[PDB]
């Protein structure tokens, strides 16, 4: 009704960025009041019941490279950076975070490395160049992502990268790997039990699996609108029904792997990154328009996608900033095979 | 150290119950300030670091008159919390309510083999054996007098499905496996949960389950080390060893040999009310308690030291579990399967 009509106003510029923030603040408080319970007994039961529900699901149920070069940092990382102090640039945050992944996943030169859902190869190429004795295998289901990475290997003279074009949920191999990364991938999964069971078979003897997931600190939820006045949910997530995990949810999925270590990082880090994405978009908006008009085939369709990404950045920067980054945040889990 | 004189003053009856309660409220606020951190990153790191420290430790560190337990405890001599539906619920009712809750949550069925680790005076061992005559129930305790009490109860109650093994659980070797294992208020006596759960996991039969209940803090874990030089509680209540207060989530990090099927907590109101009932029963029978302790401990002064211990124990722990409407210290129940 108005949920369709309010959007078009935003796309015309009738809604300022601060009004967008004010709207998402309303969305945030409704989600938080929905998720929190007055007793720990109820709060825990809500989580366990949610985790059990994922076990009755399937394991799981496009963006122009020139645009990603503008919005994302130099490594095209499609996942948060680590900000030491916001003199930290977007480019610096990508490297800081990937070195943190390497430290926490206990990467050693010479190991075989598997990067599941490698995207445009930020971590695949980071590890391959930093540890030249490693063999790094990335898996992506995107032809253009694989082609970009293989082209980077040429420009960078890398001989130790292989990219496999597959659906991770259907992939099968007899090969095992010393280290497996899944950075911002379980966000696209539903039955974590089946996902971790399959991945576990790929872990070599004494190997490790490192997972980073966006989450809320306490509770988990499917992206379903909260009431009639909720537009964010189906605007940002039009199709499918994905899951926002909680920081502790993977602790309940240790049938085939066991937790070695578990960390969280404050929502400040993803918030600062989304702010940088928006700034880069805005500072180059004319070039963004030409890229999108060429790819999407018209001015109006180009500006709908531009509005999407701006709202995406503004809304998620507000969400992750909530209460000094102590609501939505990042969870990193290190697993060994079990 | 004037802490000794404080202790000797409590024993001679010059420190009121309200003073003990107030002392514990101060202790509680200190422990909470110590444990809580301003960011989840720090809070979680504190818990994971603590869990990892247990993995390098020993499984555990290397006698109460029966007539006293008959007075203080409920009818089944349960040395662990009851479940209070209302505050019409009596102590005796709370024991049965809780043991029936254990049977429900551990999915107990007639005919199963049951192992009750650290069975104490047999509240749950006897509860299950009486309820399910096709079950074979084995309890393990390291106390001769506890075993003898349970076997005497088996005579009185005409039960033939109970065996009590007299053993230290941390050194116990068996190749028997069991459909259901209980560890109720036992890991409170353990340090290396990893080593403990590894050993117990070998006793779980095919498709079997292990049910653990532990007292805990909701968020953080700690060893019973004094917080400062004014802390009397820690070393008065725990005159030996470096025992551990678990957190409600800590066993989630010990799933190498067992994996979590379900996980619940219950409010600190339940243990709080139980300790209040223990104290009331002690006080309502103080003359016999003195008679029992004067005989067992010989001197009226040593008897007073031990009466005082149990009163302070009940007062302080009732206060501790009541903190913030029962939402700080509480009970955690975890159901595990093998592998
Ligand atoms: N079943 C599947 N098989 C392969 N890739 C998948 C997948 N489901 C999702 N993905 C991909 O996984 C990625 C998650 S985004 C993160 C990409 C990369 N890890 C980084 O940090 O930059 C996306 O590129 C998405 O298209
Ligand atoms: N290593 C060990 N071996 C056997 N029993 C032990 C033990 N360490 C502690 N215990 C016993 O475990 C019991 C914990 S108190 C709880 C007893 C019983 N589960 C109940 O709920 O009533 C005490 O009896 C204590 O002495």
């Amino acid at each position: 009704e108005a949920v369709a009509n309010l959007i078009k106003r935003i796309e015309h510029g009738e809604v300022s960025d601060e009004e967008i923030r004010g709207m998402m603040k309303i969305q945030v408080q409704k989600r938080l009041k929905w998720g929190y319970k007055p007793t720990h007994e109820q709060q825990l039961a809500q989580l366990v019941t949610f985790a059990q529900s994922l076990k009755g699901m399937e394991m799981a149920e496009e963006i122009p490279l020139p645009f990603l070069h503008i919005m994302c940092g130099k490594t095209l990382k499609f996942s948060p950076g680590y900000f030491k102090d916001e003199s930290t640039t977007l480019d610096e945050s990508e490297v800081y975070m990937m070195d943190l992944y390497c430290e926490r996943a206990q990467i050693k030169d010479g190991q075989s490395i598997l990067d599941l859902g490698c995207g445009h190869g930020s971590l695949t190429l980071h590890v391959a160049q930093k540890y030249r004795g490693c063999k790094v295998t990335g898996i992506t289901n995107s032809v253009s992502q694989k082609e970009f990475i293989m082209d980077q290997c040429k420009k960078l003279d890398l001989s130790n990268v292989e990219i496999i074009l597959e659906d991770v949920t259907k992939f099968e191999t007899e090969i095992t790997y010393d280290r497996i990364f899944a950075v911002a991938l379980i966000e696209h999964m539903k039955n974590y039990e089946l996902f971790l069971k399959k991945v576990s078979t790929w872990i070599a003897q004494d190997g490790l699996l490192f997972v980073e997931h966006h989450c809320h600190k306490v509770f988990a939820y499917q992206y379903e609108p909260l009431d009639e006045d909720d537009w964010y949910t189906e605007y940002i997530f039009p199709s499918g029904t994905l899951v926002m995990s909680s920081s502790s949810i993977l602790l309940y999925f240790q049938e085939d792997v066991s937790v070695v270590n578990h960390w969280t990082l404050s929502g400040k880090h993803p918030s600062l990154g989304f702010k940088q994405w928006l700034k880069r978009l805005d500072d180059n908006i004319d070039e963004v328009k030409e890229i999108f008009e060429s790819f999407y085939g018209s001015k109006e369709k180009a500006m709908k996608f531009i509005t999407y990404w701006r709202v995406f950045c503004i809304a998620h920067s507000q969400m992750y900033s909530t209460n000094n980054g102590e609501e939505w945040m990042l969870s990193q889990v290190l697993f060994k095979k079990k």
